[PDB]
């Protein structure tokens, strides 16, 4: 319910934008309800194979606005916990392009992506212990395991701010992309996804997510699903295809 | 002559070379079998200390053979799901040498290697989405944990294959060496290790194959198994090839 | 009580290794005298963070050989006392290495928080090529940071590498001349030291709770958070803000 | 003659080698084309950007070995004409490689004003294993780019390299997988063909204009830009501007 | 209140652009302003490096374009002036930048001896998008230091880029988060005021000479290392070091 | 006159070692002198390809004695500057093995060198300006075309030291490799020069040296000697050799 919020959807790809520029996308609780309700819609909806985030044309989000944030009763159980399970658990693909400020969780929503690309100028910074406070969105898992211990020290335990360089180093993201070709890439890339098998696309994601296991349990554990695959349309589909030297229609 | 999979020991080391370089050796159901036969057959043999496989002059591999593939009833249980887990727990140490295509299994393999060497135009592929299909050999696990989840999704949901900038720095290799002197220098590699005392050596690949744990748990068996070596011939014989300023010999 | 020298200053306990004639290469006085100043510290309400040095030119050559050749055992020993007493610090730990850091003086620096080194630091864990087995929880901490591959380098070849690898896979934060190390890395300890202590433990200890599956991780991060909405360490951190002032979280 | 290809769309000139049976390894007739085309399209008004393509899954072997022992000298040879027509080329080049770029598959590179290869590209310059020297400015834009020592690797040693070496020696602007290469190749041709052509060309020359005293330089630079001051795409620049669209240098 | 802002400290001379409500964007009046400052500073006794910096959000949007568009002639012009005045200074000269670093931002950066970045900053040389060529001499410092491609992306393609790429071909030499960013990029001004400025200022110069063959740059770096073995400088520095203390070498 | 240096020739590598390991290899005016023979006696030697410089098992070079250096009256028409131009105009290879210390001329020296391997330890350091003098042996235009200004003023103007990462980045070096492997891995770098052949090689490399000119000038001037080499008895060697399908042995 706000117009601080954008969602429509093009060729199986929900756009999904943050519109509250002027205050560099600071979330807000009818933020983040508007957020969750869009990727419960596109999580439901059929014609949508892949997500796409965005800010606006400066910044993709400098985290919680401060005053709003300041008079939370608890994390557990608010709406934005509901936005961050909703992104966390989404078994769709998500894609995001960022730029400007990426700031609390602008940054550490960023690990629950599948593909992140940023604009030459962005800025990533969680700055929860400066507010005595302790990140959120997963992040004290998500970061030492990207980054290893001492560089994930620096983002949470010092606070410390940080680029490109190091976010694309740990893995954070994909790629640094100039901003005004930023959009055009990264909905490229969602449209590339979506046109995939999407239920086998789904399978690997969730493959990818699960926990790591001892070794020979995650060797049966693809099996399982690789055999249901050997049975299905859509490798029929992308042999017949292969053959026919032209592109798989997988719809 | 020319059978698919040729093997042989020298000096501690097996050599597993695949051998089917017109197809550039994508893997046909009778490679998988003599594969993992030279597995097993290396893992019980007291001459062999390490593992060295090596591809063709030209390529590692492409991956499955299509026309054999459609053959499949499943991979559980299938020769192909044998020959991983072959590697995927061999005790002993497993040194590659890749060039050229390294597809499907010959990238996912790689992660179960104990080092790597790439000539420089590797080509790293995992088309399973392509095929609509999963990944296998436990690459949804390995490529996340090396790569971080990103980066894993150019290569698994993306499909889109990658080169030896990518292949090193994510780790799933160690280094790039000229063609003409790779298989030189992997050797080179299998070589040392196989200079280790092997049973020592043996208990530090176990180890850092173990499952990851709490920390406390993992100094407890670190400890066990490091007391054990405290009363050994090969920490005896370390020593004193100190004290006598020579280099030591632990082949026995 | 002269081979490790202990004193604190402005939160910060600074315990030097300090047999600069063997390369700081420990004995068990040492390990029981680093054990002593790791519990005393954890104890003390006066300090805040470690900084481990050593001398002027060398962190540690590992274990004195002579002294070695004595024990019974690595498990209750002295040296696993020490090991346990870092691993298991609540407080956060810098580390500032420079020339030898061998055996425990590389394995030691994955349970550091921060962690600088000299140019021409040489980092080694010849366990190998002594008959022995990797100690210190390195067999686990080494793969996860750099790869099965390149640990396999340092663990199964046994060999020495540099600050080129060291910071490429997150063993150090960067490499910091050797006229300015110590005072780079005090100058972290402070910047941590100025942090809300009671808060950054609590990151700490999350960042070093083994993964779990992410819907547990959320709960658990938040339910910490919830406990942080209501303390001091918040209450100063905006007070601080308002009056336009640097935070004080002596409080 | 169907060895090469070439023709022009949306202002750009595609030159694309067609043997691709010995991997677009040249002969005198090849050669003699591709001068041909260089001297069309820098002299063709409809023509702002070269993009020179190779064969679905090579660049170039370098020269055909049975052509090569049948020259007489390289200078004023056919191949050396080609050269000298990349090296001299007012308009700017983009290439694509990929698979084999050898010889002067990778010293022409060095030429171009960008370069996008992908993940399996092997470069190597070979010259010394033959018995004879580097050709195409190589044992000056090889020393020049990588540094004098890891030039020696590629031109005494005669070792090949990969995409990580080339990307970081600035060969190569960046990797591409396969099946994007060729439109990610023409975009950037694009992208540059709707620039400001008169400009676009006075950068390429000033860019490559021997380096000279500092303020020589400044004095160059500043007379050439004082011309643009008085210029049409100047006052289309700011006239887009002012109005809120985006330019179009076509005028 | 006025719009550039000098000071000397610590033999150090902190000239700080100041007008940050238009980010720094430049005018004539800051160019001559700015010239001043440097021509104080190179012959203020007194001073012994120079530190630039601009606003608490941005290092300088580039020129201010109303004012621009009345620029006759850039030969010759305040802004030429201005540019010639740090490309000629003699002393060294430290600059620290963050959020935009656009044109002259850009340009001016290889003319400084040391640079350090915020984190968010955005490097731009869009001169091919107004219809312009590069100033200040990026024609030739830009394809010295990044290559001839990767240059192409900045001046020929017009584009925008990040810290990765500006670490990566040497334009600063590292990145350090705002909040300690002036700190440091001072720190390393009187690093290099308590250097002995007349050999400091000698090497600067040798470093700035342009490339000559081998045997004459090592009989000049000879005759001028000659004179240096009488020094005053070398005196003091063997006399500290003898003496077991920091040299003093405002002698 | 000196033991100090050691020099000797095997398989067409003259291997020249600096030998003070009591002091890391600080150098005086004897060994300047010693070395600028051996390179010398080199270069004029028809047996010898290329030279390979080392230092002791810990050090390369700690840069001048600095008692010594307070002594000098000049750097011109020194011995010290004799062996820098007898380095820096050698017409055959020269390949360098690095460790621990390399500072001064242990460090300014590595731009003349065609390879250089590092230690892992290594740690490289031009501090004339903390010595109030200016750098050497070309530094002053090597390092900043190595590392473009700003990193060089790090080493220079800041006079700080820095490790194998900086060094590999810039290209002073081609590569780290661990210490009890060095030795042997730059002598197989240089015997892979040596079995190159030699007249080309080194106009190869004179092609490399020689200062950056218009680019067309450039053309002409490698097309000239290109021109020469189409009638030698290498190109006829190497096509020989390759249509025998053999190794080509280079030797004459």
């Amino acid at each position: 319910m706000s117009e601080l919020v954008l969602s429509h959807v093009e060729g199986g790809v929900q756009v999904v934008r943050m519109n509250r520029p002027d205050k560099k996308n600071a979330l807000i609780g009818e933020m983040y309800a508007a957020l969750a309700e869009a990727f419960a819609k596109g999580e439901a909806d059929d014609d949508v194979n892949v997500f796409l985030i965005l800010g606006s044309q400066t910044d993709f989000s400098a985290g919680n606005d401060l005053p709003d944030f300041l008079t939370w009763e608890a994390l557990s159980g608010s709406v934005a916990d509901r936005f961050i399970r909703a992104v966390a658990g989404a078994r769709k693909p998500v894609v995001a392009a960022v730029r400007g400020a990426a700031i609390g969780i602008g940054s550490t929503l960023l690990p629950h992506c599948d593909l992140v690309y940023a604009a030459p100028g962005t800025r990533f910074h969680m700055p929860f212990i400066n507010l005595g406070i302790v990140p959120e969105a997963g992040s004290s898992q998500t970061m030492p395991a990207l980054a290893g211990h001492r560089r994930a020290a620096e983002m949470l335990m010092l606070g410390e701010p940080f680029g490109v360089d190091t976010a694309e180093a740990v893995g954070l993201i994909n790629g640094v992309v100039p901003g005004e070709d930023l959009e055009e890439t990264a909905m490229a890339a969602a449209r590339k996804l979506a046109a995939k098998p999407r239920s086998i696309l789904v399978q690997i994601k969730a493959l990818m997510k699960t926990p790591a296991e001892p070794i020979m349990d995650r060797l049966t554990r693809e099996a399982a699903v690789f055999d249901t695959c050997l049975k299905g349309e859509a490798l029929n589909e992308a042999v017949s295809a292969f053959k026919e030297k032209r592109a798989p229609d997988f719809s």
